[PDB]
């Protein structure tokens, strides 16, 4: 009766420490463990009793009752449950109070069987196909109390991934890991709530399939992972609104989820350029040199930032008269160069100022758009400017406000996009200057584990109120509001596609903006973690995300910012940003072999950006990854499950980074099939046919390990110091044979930066088809807008017979090369992407 398999045991002691007397007073069993639970529940614990249950056309209801209370306050007794079969991939059930609305996310929206235990309450989601159990709920009894609601599941195996933002490893340990959810300023350390919050799960099953659970609650929460495998979910408040995704493909799971979620926003193609700054460029005149360091040194550079430098008492929406008297004109110049300007732009609104002395505060505070306390004025805390109140972007006064206040500094200082900071949002003091009330929000019942052990550490008072709810249901959501907030004050000020780079997110916010990890140390450990972080942030649906390249807090080392530049290049979003007091990290900087490292990891990103480009216009009409782990793309090979060190780009190119110090080569491995190193493609095997193995490449310092996966063709297009001068160059396609001589490809262009684009047809989508020692291409669309494209080389690998002759559309080549050594046949055309060609040999 308390003879529970140690693994099986749930926690009856969550909220507290608790006594042998005490936990059997609960009605609980207490077995110190030989982490575990040493207070955990016998299979007799009440629950909820399913009654009444009755089917329609939608799905089923019924009730849920509980007889006897648990331990903590307000138990809700009477529970209404509807399961809702919406498609054939998505089950969605909720589990309400019948008797009175409770918060509710605000927001927009067969493979599965389902069977329900009477008593104790549970759902069981079997998959259709072969039986298995996915989800069950009987696992553990049904918690719904005011501030407490519990819901646990077996998985279908120790492999699950998600639940950002935490630093570790892809798959998440199930050795009674807490993961708390809970937006909180702090640099990214293990084992502590971070910047953003994502309550989603992709669970693998044996053989490869896999489903994904987005559990719709923005209150704080813990979810508590153990070995039997099984999952908890506690969270402070709302409802339990589930959904769950039966993939059966990963890729699909993630798919599915962003239908629901939102499909990622598409990027402008400037910014998929290298971005640089830092907290210190103190002047227009310094921020200038930037650009001329650069350019002098052949670094490409897109996007040119500030820190607070630029603002007047680090105030938003000013600029100082002294360093940046002439802001407006170095914007202007950035423009005529061909280059974008960003610039960071906190929350928190500068109180202290004489009424009339600054606009947005004197504004704001008429048309109430802060977040106002327990007697009704703007909560006031304390940030870069001083006193500080904060804006509440659930208010539609507020959106206005914004939207208003980004138009007139726009107007000023014409910036490109907005990096929105502090978003959590952040507060240097607790609560606010006056503290907080002593109530339920405040000091709730259950506590996840919070850095600083309550919700109000380094933000605002929990029971203070915005437009929608209170804070303490709002919280996790203050970031992704002001993204919504901030895209929609772009498109209005600029009339083309915005760029927002957020810290704090939520599930959903990949639809309208960017992410990057936050205040990484400059360490080859922060390096390495940013692999998994920017492979989780992708599964999340917020491809637009990497780290600060070389690292954001202390000093980076030449070597470090080799390697970091090497991976960082592979970022979908690629910046290098710095700390104020830290040694400078620009690639100018470095040494000249440094230099010559950085320069050619920054040339071949650019060559590969009509390609990058192409994947991130597949996450926005299909819900795709752009860097993505082996396991989304070999789910059927299960040495993949693991890997979390290497990334894919797509489907087709596979990065090995050296994250290491000291190191000359790396292990990775290598899904079966053929991948030929891409330094064999003009711009050490040539090719590694994997059986599905690890191999030791050698990586000396000035190289990264990249390899285009056989049956694959990827476009490329010349280099640029900026895409503005980029887009202008002739391309390439670099064309990976399978050994049956196959291989398949494609590209979307536009004018790069137009909103609704696919909408209005202006777009060209071309694929390439190798086959039988003939290419093609397929003109899906054909607009002015890539009609005149000059494709100028093509390189194919994996020719394994040196051809007599080369033909473009039926005419011997003016030029060809073979490489008897790395079988590439390398040939010069002067055709147009969208015309129809056939380039053949033999
Ligand atoms: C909700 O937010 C508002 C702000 O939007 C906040 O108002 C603040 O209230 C405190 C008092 O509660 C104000 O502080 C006072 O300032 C005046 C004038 O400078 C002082 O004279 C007051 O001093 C008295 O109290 C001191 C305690 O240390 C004593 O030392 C002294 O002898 C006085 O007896 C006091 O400091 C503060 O100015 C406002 N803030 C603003 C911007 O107006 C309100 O408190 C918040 N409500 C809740 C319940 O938190
Ligand atoms: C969903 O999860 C629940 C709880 O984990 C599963 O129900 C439980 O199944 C166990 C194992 O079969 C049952 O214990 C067994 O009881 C029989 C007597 O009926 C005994 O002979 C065995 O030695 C064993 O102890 C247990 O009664 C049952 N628990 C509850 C609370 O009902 C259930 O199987 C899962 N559903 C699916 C479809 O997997
Ligand atoms: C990061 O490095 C700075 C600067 O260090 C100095 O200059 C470099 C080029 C290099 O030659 C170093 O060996 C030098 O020490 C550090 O700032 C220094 O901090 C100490 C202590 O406050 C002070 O005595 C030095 O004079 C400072 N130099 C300057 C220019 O301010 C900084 O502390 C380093 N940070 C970390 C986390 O290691
Ligand atoms: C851009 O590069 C110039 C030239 O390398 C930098 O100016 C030099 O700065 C060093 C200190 O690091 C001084 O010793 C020299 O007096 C300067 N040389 C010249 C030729 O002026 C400048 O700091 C760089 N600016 C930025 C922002 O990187
Ligand atoms: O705008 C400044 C900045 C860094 C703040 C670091 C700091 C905070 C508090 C005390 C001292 C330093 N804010 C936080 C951002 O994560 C970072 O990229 C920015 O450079
Ligand atoms: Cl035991
Ligand atoms: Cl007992
Ligand atoms: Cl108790
Ligand atoms: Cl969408
Ligand atoms: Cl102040
Ligand atoms: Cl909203
Ligand atoms: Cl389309």
């Amino acid at each position: 009766q308390c003879d529970v398999p140690p693994n099986s045991r749930f926690d009856c002691a969550p909220d507290k420490a608790i006594t042998q007397e005490q936990c059997e007073a609960r009605g609980c069993c207490y077995i110190p463990a030989k982490g575990q639970p040493w207070c955990f529940f016998p299979p007799s614990y009440p629950s909820y009793k399913l009654e009444n249950l009755s089917s329609s056309e939608m799905g089923y209801t019924a009730t849920l009752t509980r007889t006897t209370p648990t331990f903590f306050p307000k138990d809700i007794l009477t529970l209404r449950l509807d399961v809702m079969m919406e498609t054939e991939n998505r089950l969605h059930f909720t589990i309400k109070d019948p008797a009175n609305r409770r918060y509710e996310v605000p927001l927009e929206t067969p493979l599965y069987s389902v069977e329900f235990s009477e008593e104790p309450f549970g759902v069981i989601v079997h998959r259709q196909l072969d039986g298995r159990v996915l989800l069950n709920t009987t696992v553990a009894p049904l918690f719904f109390a005011d501030q407490f609601l519990q819901l646990s599941t077996s998985l279908p195996s120790q492999y699950i991934t998600g639940l950002a933002e935490h630093l570790s490893p892809l798959m998440l340990s199930t050795s009674w890991t807490r993961i708390t959810l809970w937006n909180r300023d702090l640099a990214p350390t293990p084992g502590a709530n971070l910047y953003g919050s994502h309550p989603f799960y992709l669970a693998l099953e044996d053989g490869g399939s896999a489903h994904g659970v987005f559990l719709l609650n923005s209150n704080a929460m813990d979810v508590v992972l153990q070995p039997s495998p099984a999952l908890s979910w506690r969270s402070t408040g709302g409802i339990l609104d589930v959904y769950i995704f039966l993939g059966p493909e990963p890729k699909s799971v993630v798919q599915q989820y962003l239908d629901v979620v939102g499909y990622p926003f598409m990027p402008p193609y400037w910014g998929l350029g290298f971005h640089l700054c830092r907290w210190g460029y103190s002047s227009t005149a310094i921020t200038r040199q930037v650009v001329e360091n650069m350019t002098r040194a052949h670094f490409p550079l897109d996007v040119q930032w500030n820190d607070l430098d630029y603002m007047d008492s680090r105030r938003d929406f000013t600029f100082n008269k002294d360093g940046f008297r002439d802001f407006p004109a170095m914007v202007q110049e950035l423009h005529q160069g061909g280059r974008r300007y960003m610039m960071i732009v906190d929350p928190a609104i500068s109180s202290s100022g004489p009424a009339g002395s600054y606009r947005p505060y004197d504004e704001g505070l008429r048309r109430g758009v802060f977040i106002t306390n327990e007697t009704g004025q703007p909560l006031i805390g304390k940030v870069w400017p001083g006193s500080t109140a904060f804006p509440d972007f659930t208010n539609p006064t507020a959106l206005a406000w914004w939207e208003d206040m980004v138009a007139e500094f726009h107007d000023q200082v014409p910036f490109d996009g907005m990096w929105i900071d502090m978003n959590e949002p952040s507060n240097f003091i607790r609560g606010s200057e006056d503290g907080c009330p002593n109530n339920e929000l405040e000091n709730p019942p259950y506590v996840p584990g919070v850095v600083g052990g309550t919700l109000q550490a380094a933000t605002i008072c929990a029971s203070s109120h915005q437009f929608l709810s209170t804070h303490y249901n709002l919280h996790n959501l203050y970031g992704l509001t002001e993204a919504i907030a901030s895209h929609r004050a772009l498109v209005k000020a600029r009339g083309t596609r915005p760029f927002v780079i957020s810290r704090s997110t939520f599930a959903g916010h990949g639809r309208y903006a960017g992410h990057w990890t936050g205040d990484v140390w400059s360490s080859w450990e922060q390096l390495a973690s940013s692999v998994p972080e920017i492979l989780q942030f992708n599964l999340l649906g917020v491809p637009l995300v990497g780290a600060d390249v070389c690292g954001f807090l202390g000093n980076t080392s030449e070597e470090l910012c080799v390697r970091w530049t090497q991976l960082g290049a592979f970022y979908p979003f690629m910046r290098n940003h710095n700390s104020l007091l830290s040694l400078p990290q620009e690639p100018y900087s470095f040494s000249e072999p440094a230099q010559q490292a950085m320069r050619k990891a920054l040339t071949l990103r650019y060559a590969l950006l009509p390609h990058l480009y192409t994947l991130f216009h597949q996450a926005h009409v299909a819900g795709e990854t752009v860097a993505r782990p082996l396991f989304l793309e070999f789910p059927k090979d299960s040495s993949t499950w693991t890997v979390d060190h290497q990334l894919l780009w797509g489907e087709a190119l596979l990065i090995t980074p050296v994250l290491q110090a000291g190191k000359a080569e790396v292990t990775g491995y290598f899904p079966l099939g053929t991948w030929y190193d891409l330094q064999t493609v003009p711009i050490r095997e040539p090719a590694i046919h994997s059986e599905g193995q690890w191999v030791t490449l050698p990586a000396p310092l000035d190289t990264i390990n990249v390899h285009l996966r056989a049956g694959y063709i990827i476009p490329l297009q010349g280099p640029g110091l900026t895409t503005t001068e980029s887009r202008q160059q002739p391309m390439a396609l670099a064309v990976a044979l399978t050994k049956g001589g196959e291989a398949r490809g494609e590209l979307f262009w536009d004018d790069g930066e137009s909103l609704e684009v696919l909408e209005r047809g202006a777009y060209t989508q071309v694929i390439f088809l190798a086959r039988n020692n003939t290419i093609v291409n397929e003109l899906v669309r054909v607009t002015s807008e890539g009609a005149g494209l000059q494709l100028q080389k093509v390189t194919v690998l994996g020719v394994a017979t040196a051809p007599q002759q080369v033909l473009s559309n039926g005419v011997p080549v003016s030029n060809f090369t073979y490489s008897p050594d790395t079988k590439v046949l390398d040939i010069c055309v002067s055709l147009l992407m969208g015309e129809q060609f056939l380039v053949s040999w033999c």
